[PDB]
């Protein structure tokens, strides 16, 4: 019967993001941009979203006035590092003197000195330290995110890090998609024997696959830390562990690890700052997602981009994310990723928008279930102090957000 819950109304743009599957080249252009519209909710699901109309004969419990106010899906950051320890502001003067980051790393810094932070906090107070960041995240935005653990070199430290992301998922609105990253760098105890510890890694995916701790393995693919020859090794064994597959590639070098994604069939590849046009096309042809990270190159302080334009040129499905993580993008704010996008990987609004959202979700395992209001969808979106889409990219390093529904439940009210 046409009784539910709630009803958005006066709605000045709906950006639904509907599509049948993640968005390629020019498909990234076509956003679906509906005027004076109007969503309906009921029991946590969107029933429906469309022009002004559709809620004829429905009878809503809660009638919210948008006044002309944007709306879309919740956002999706399709890549964190959410659970970490510490901080590293003292590292600032270190990028500031002009020494790399991989330098820094070498210097036994960098991830390595988070990995010393994560492992000594107690898995409390990893969750309070994580709730805090999680919540600033949803309070702009973000209802679903993908996490990923590699603080912890270590059997002890990334089960904890695995377990604090599954009490945060379970304790607060935003859905989160786990990732197991014990592969992110090498630990002083392997400093001279990186395969042993890979293989140290591998032996703890079984237990991790019995008690549904992460969903996704993924490794840093780069110059001082782990080669293609060793990466294909262990995402090969990784996926017939059953875990899908996902790598940070690129980063830094032209090592090829955009390639090694799209022969492996990974999810998605990310970061992909110095691909070759060789990867690019490999990654459109396997139909794995480049998650470009411009929070990272713009806080490394650096000026040269991803190749965002030749990608989406080739065919390749593009998405952003935040990167969050105390090393290389301490930042929570999706949006401003969003002007990033707009301002250096040259993206127009549309194709930003599509980022955030519907490729953000396929990179993440969750093209099903977020980034687009239709019916049958969680009900999980956000009223936006804007009357329109292309205003938040433009405005830029603060939160545009009025309110954010997860579930159908108003969990941000601003
Ligand atoms: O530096 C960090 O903590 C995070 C990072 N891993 C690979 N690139 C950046
Ligand atoms: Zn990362």
């Amino acid at each position: 019967p046409k009784q539910i819950d709630t009803i958005l109304i006066n709605i000045g743009q709906l950006l639904t993001m509907e599509s049948s599957g993640p968005r390629a080249g020019k498909s990234m252009q076509d956003l679906h941009v509906i005027e004076d519209a109007v969503v309906g909710i009921h029991e946590q699901k969107i029933v429906f979203a469309g022009q002004k109309g559709a809620e004829a004969g429905y009878e809503a419990d809660e009638i919210i006035d948008c006044s002309g106010r944007l709306v879309t899906p919740g956002l999706v950051d399709p890549h964190t590092h959410l659970v970490f320890g510490g901080s590293r502001e003292k590292e600032m003067n270190l990028k500031l003197q002009g020494i790399s980051y991989l330098d820094i790393l070498a210097q036994g810094g960098g991830i390595l000195s988070t990995v010393k932070d994560t492992r000594a906090a107690s898995e409390e107070e990893l969750l309070q330290k994580a709730h805090f960041h999680l919540q600033r995240m949803l309070s702009y935005g973000t209802t679903t995110a993908e996490v990923k653990s590699g603080y912890g070199l270590e059997k002890e430290t990334e089960l904890k890090q695995l377990r604090v992301a599954k009490k945060l998922h379970e304790s607060q609105p935003v859905d989160l998609v786990s990732t197991f990253m014990g592969a992110h760098a090498i630990p002083p105890e392997y400093q001279n024997d990186p395969d042993d510890f890979l293989d140290q890694m591998l032996s703890l995916l079984p237990e991790i696959k019995e008690q549904e701790l992460a969903s996704f393995a993924d490794i840093f693919t780069e110059t001082g830390v782990f080669t293609v020859s060793q990466s294909r090794r262990y995402l090969q064994k990784a996926a017939e562990a059953g875990f899908g597959l996902k790598i940070h590639a690129d980063e830094i070098d032209p090592l090829g690890g955009a390639e090694l994604a799209g022969k492996l069939k990974a999810v998605s590849a990310d970061h992909l700052v110095g691909t070759s046009d060789e990867g690019i096309k490999k990654l459109a042809e396997a139909g794995t997602i480049a998650v470009l990270l411009p929070g990272t190159t713009f806080y490394l302080g650096k000026s040269t981009y991803a190749r965002a334009r030749a990608m989406i040129d080739e065919g390749v499905c593009v998405s952003l994310a935040t990167d969050f993580n105390p090393g290389s993008s301490p930042t929570e704010n999706i949006q401003l990723i969003m002007s990033i996008a707009a301002l250096h990987l040259k993206m127009t609004a549309e194709e930003i928008w599509h980022a955030v959202t519907v490729n953000a979700a396929y990179a993440i395992g969750k093209g099903e279930e977020a980034g687009q209001l239709k019916a049958g969808r969680s009900a999980d979106l956000v009223i936006w102090q804007a009357p329109n889409y292309m205003y938040i990219p433009y405005h830029y390093g603060v939160n545009h957000v009025h309110q954010v529904m997860k579930n159908g439940t108003i969990v941000v009210n601003r």
